[PDB]
C-alpha cells in the first residue's frame, strides 16, 4: 500500500477520485489526445497522521512556464496579501537590513508591497509566465524551484532571511524534507517559515471536495503539521485561520526550542479532536457525503438539462477538474465556463473539455443556471451579477451541500 | 437605582472608570465636560451597557470627526459587507436596503453601484453631503420608530436594515425595532455589527468602553432584546475589525430557522462563563491591574529618562488616558493622520494631536500604540523607527513592551 511522503509508513486511503487530468492543464483541441492523466485518491498515514494524495505527479507538469493561475485575478486576495505583508513586515523583521523570501510568489501579489516598503526580498517561482508579472511590478523573482540545494545557494549570496513565507504552495510540494532543510540553511536565528493552505478541518466539515486535486498533495491540519515540524527539526509554534479558499490555517514553524508555542496552538488541537479529525472513520464518513453530493449534483444537473434549461459555469477554478472529472460532468450537462482569466479563455477544461469563455458571454444571453465553481467567491460573484438574478437566473451550489439559490 | 435601557430592570455596575470626557471631543487650547463612566450588566435580561447616557447632540453633530472611508480596512470591510447583503439578502424583483448610521456612505455606494434600492439615515449633516455626493440617497434623520414609518409609507418595505458601529452608539433599541417592525419586508431581516463583549473581557480591551458605546452586546443579550421586540436572533458571525466583533442578523419571531452559529457562539459564551457576573468582575479587575502596570511602566521609563509618543489620537484613548491618569508629563504627544483632529488637543488629559510626520523628528524611544487595533499597518509603515531602535507599548491584551 502506499508510503507516506513525509515519515514513510503506511498511508490507509479513504477516498478515491478516479482518474483525472492536471487541474490547470487547459486544452486547444490538439491536445486532448496527449491528455495526461493519473489516479487521485487520498489517504491518511497512520504514523504522522498526515492526510495526503497516494500518487504524486510529477512538478514540472504542474508548473511551468504557461502555469495559468494569475493570483491577482480576485480584488478580496489583493488585500488578503497586502495584509500579508503588513504582518510580516510588522512582526517578524530584524535588524538594519532584512530579508523577507516568498516561495510560490506567483504574479508578486504580497512581494510587491514587501518591495514598495523598501524592504529586501526575494522569490522563488518556477513558473515564468506568472513571474514576469511580479517582476514587471518590481519584485526580484528566480525562476527556480525552492528546495534544499536553492535555498543554500541563496543563504550564501543573499545572506540570512528573516522568514520564509508560502501561500498555497507548502502543500504543492510533496519534498516537505527538501524544503525544511533549505528553510534550516536559509533562515537566521530568529527566522519562521510561515505558510497558509487549504485546512483539512474545513475541507472535512463542508464536504469541499473539489480542495482535492494534483496540486493538493497535503490536507494539512495542526497535529499533521506539528508532527511534520518536529521530525525536520522545527515546532509548530503559532496558528491562525483564515476564511480564504474555503478555509485555511496559517502555520508558523520555528527551529526546535527556538520560540514559545502560542495558547492557538493547543486551541486549534482541540478543535480537531472536538472534530474527531484524527479517527479514520470521520475521513470515511467525509467521503460517504463526497458520493452523496456527487449523485445530487449530477441528478440536479441531469434534471434541469432533461427541462430544457441552459446551464454555464462560472469560474474555471483548478478545483472545478475534480468535480467534472468526478461526477462525469461534460458539455451535455454544462455548456461551458465562464472564467476572467484570459489565458484560461477559448481553451478547453481539463478532462472534461467544456469551452471556457470570457466573463463577458455569461450575458449573451444570461443562462437559466450558472453552477458556481468559484463558491470560494460566492458574495463578489453573486453581488455583481445583478441583471442575472433580475432576469431569474440562479445558481447552483454544491458546497457544503447541492442547492439552488 | 441604575435602570436598564431595554427592559426597566435593576442594572449592576461592575466597573467605574470614572470622570470622563467625550471622546471624539478635541479642544483648541475651559468648559470642558466630564461625565461619569461606568458599565453594568441588567441582572434580568443580561445587557451590559453604560450607567449614564451622553445627550446625543453632544456626540453626534456637523463637524463629527469620523469618516467611514478615512481608514482603507474599513473601505475594504465595507465593499465585503455590500457584496455580502447584495449576495444574500438582496433577492426579488425590487429589492430595498436601509441602512443606520450609513456615514459618509462607503457601504452604500457599492449597493448604488448594483442598482439597488436604498436609503442611508445619517443625522451628522456632513458625512450626509459625501454620501450624496457618492450617489447614495440619503435622509438626514435620527433612525426611530416615526422616521421608520415614514419611509414605509413612501419606499415601501426594506428587506434590510443594516447597522455597523452604530446599534451599541443608540440607547433606544426600542423605537428602533419598532421602526424595523414598520418597514421591514415579510422576510426581511435587521443585520446589525458592533464591538462585542466576549473580545472586550477576552482582551481586557476595557478602551471599547467610552460615551459612544453605550452598549457591549452579547448573542444572549442580543437574543433577549430581540425576543423581546419581537424578533428573533437567527445568525452571528464574528468580524476581526474594531478590536473584534458579532454581526447579529434579526428575523422576526419565527420567520427564520435560526444557523447552527448562533448555537455554537450562544455554547462559547456559555464556556466564558459570560453570563455569571463574577467574570466580568475578573474583567474589572483585570482593567485595574492594567491600569496599575501601564501606570508603573510609563513611569519607571520617563525617571530612566526615556521620551514617550502616542500614536493614533483614537476615540478609545480617552478611556485609557483618563481613568489611567495620563498626562503630558508622562507622554509628550500623540500623532495621527485625521487633519480634523491635528493640531488640537486630546480630551480630558489634554495630550496634543500632531501629523504622522512628526513621529520622526525625531523618532522617540517608546511609542504606545493607542490604534492597536491597526498594529501590523501602522508597524508595518515604521521601518525605520524599528531600525533606529525604537519600541512599541501595547496595552491590549496586557500591558507588554515589543
Ligand atoms: C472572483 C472571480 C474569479 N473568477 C475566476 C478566476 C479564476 O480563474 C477562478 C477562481 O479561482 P480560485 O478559486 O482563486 O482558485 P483555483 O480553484 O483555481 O485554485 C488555484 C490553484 C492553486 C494555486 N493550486 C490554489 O491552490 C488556489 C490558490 O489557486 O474564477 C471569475 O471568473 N470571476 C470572478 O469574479
Ligand atoms: C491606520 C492609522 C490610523 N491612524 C489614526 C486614525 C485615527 O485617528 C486613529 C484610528 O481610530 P480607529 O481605530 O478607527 O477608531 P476609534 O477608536 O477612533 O473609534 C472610532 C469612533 C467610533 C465611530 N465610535 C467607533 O466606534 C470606531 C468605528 O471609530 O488612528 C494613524 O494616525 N495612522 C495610521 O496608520
Ligand atoms: N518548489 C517550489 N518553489 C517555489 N514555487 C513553487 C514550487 N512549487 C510550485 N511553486 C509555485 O507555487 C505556486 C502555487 S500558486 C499560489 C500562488 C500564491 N502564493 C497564492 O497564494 O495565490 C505556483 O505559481 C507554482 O509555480
Ligand atoms: N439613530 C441614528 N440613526 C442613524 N444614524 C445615527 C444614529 N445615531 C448615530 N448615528 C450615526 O451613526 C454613526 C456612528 S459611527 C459608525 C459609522 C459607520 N456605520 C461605520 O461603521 O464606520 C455616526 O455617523 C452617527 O452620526
Ligand atoms: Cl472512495
Ligand atoms: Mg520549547
Ligand atoms: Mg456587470
Ligand atoms: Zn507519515
Ligand atoms: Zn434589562
Amino acid at each position: 500500500p502506499a508510503r507516506c511522503r513525509v515519515c514513510g509508513d503506511t498511508v490507509d486511503e479513504f477516498l478515491d477520485l478516479g482518474r483525472q487530468p492536471l487541474s490547470d492543464r487547459f486544452l486547444t483541441p490538439a491536445d486532448t489526445d496527449g491528455e495526461f492523466f493519473y489516479r487521485l485518491a487520498v489517504g491518511r498515514c497512520h504514523a504522522c497522521g498526515m492526510v495526503q494524495l497516494t500518487e504524486e505527479v510529477p512538478r514540472h507538469l504542474m508548473f511551468h512556464e504557461e502555469y495559468p493561475y494569475h493570483s491577482s485575478g480576485s480584488s478580496v486576495m489583493r488585500e488578503h496579501f497586502a495584509k500579508v505583508a503588513q504582518r510580516l513586515l510588522a512582526t517578524e523583521l530584524t535588524g538594519a537590513d532584512p530579508f523577507v523570501v516568498e516561495i510560490g510568489c506567483n504574479d508578486g501579489i504580497m512581494l510587491r508591497a514587501v518591495h514598495e516598503a523598501g524592504v529586501r526580498h526575494l522569490g522563488f517561482e518556477p513558473s515564468a509566465g506568472v513571474a514576469e508579472v511580479a517582476r514587471s511590478r518590481g519584485v526580484r523573482v528566480r525562476t527556480e524551484f525552492f528546495e534544499k540545494a536553492t535555498a543554500t545557494a541563496v543563504r550564501e549570496s543573499e545572506g540570512p532571511a528573516d522568514v520564509i513565507y508560502a501561500a498555497n504552495t507548502m502543500c504543492h510540494i510533496p519534498y516537505l524534507e527538501s524544503v525544511f532543510q533549505g528553510a534550516d540553511a536559509l533562515l537566521g536565528p530568529d527566522g519562521v517559515v510561515v505558510f497558509e493552505d487549504p485546512y483539512l478541518g474545513d475541507i472535512v466539515a463542508k464536504t469541499s471536495f473539489d480542495q482535492i486535486y494534483d496540486e493538493h498533495f497535503y490536507l494539512f491540519s495542526a497535529g499533521s503539521v506539528a508532527a511534520m515540524a518536529e521530525r525536520f527539526g522545527f515546532e509548530l509554534v503559532d496558528v491562525e485561520r483564515l476564511p480564504v479558499h474555503g478555509g485555511e490555517v496559517r502555520y508558523t514553524l520555528a527551529r526546535r526550542g527556538a520560540r514559545t508555542p502560542t495558547e492557538a496552538v493547543g486551541r486549534l488541537l482541540a478543535e480537531e479532536r472536538e472534530q474527531g479529525l484524527d479517527d479514520l472513520a470521520t475521513l470515511r464518513t467525509f467521503a460517504a457525503n463526497v458520493h452523496t453530493v456527487r449523485d445530487e449534483l449530477v441528478a440536479l444537473l441531469t434534471r434541469l438539462r432533461a427541462e430544457g434549461h441552459r446551464v454555464v459555469g462560472y469560474g474555471a477554478t483548478a478545483k472545478s477538474a475534480t468535480v467534472t472529472n468526478f461526477c462525469g460532468i461534460g458539455p451535455d450537462l454544462v455548456s461551458f465556463v465562464c472564467d476572467t482569466t484570459p489565458g484560461k479563455q477559448h481553451r478547453l477544461t481539463p478532462g472534461k473539455h467544456l469551452p471556457v469563455r470570457p466573463a463577458e458571454a455569461f450575458a449573451d444571453p444570461y443562462p437559466d443556471y450558472a453552477l458556481l465553481f468559484a463558491w470560494n467567491h460566492a458574495d463578489e460573484i453573486m453581488a455583481k451579477e445583478q441583471e442575472f438574478r433580475q432576469a431569474g437566473g440562479r445558481w447552483i451550489l454544491y458546497v457544503p451541500e447541492v442547492r439552488v439559490l
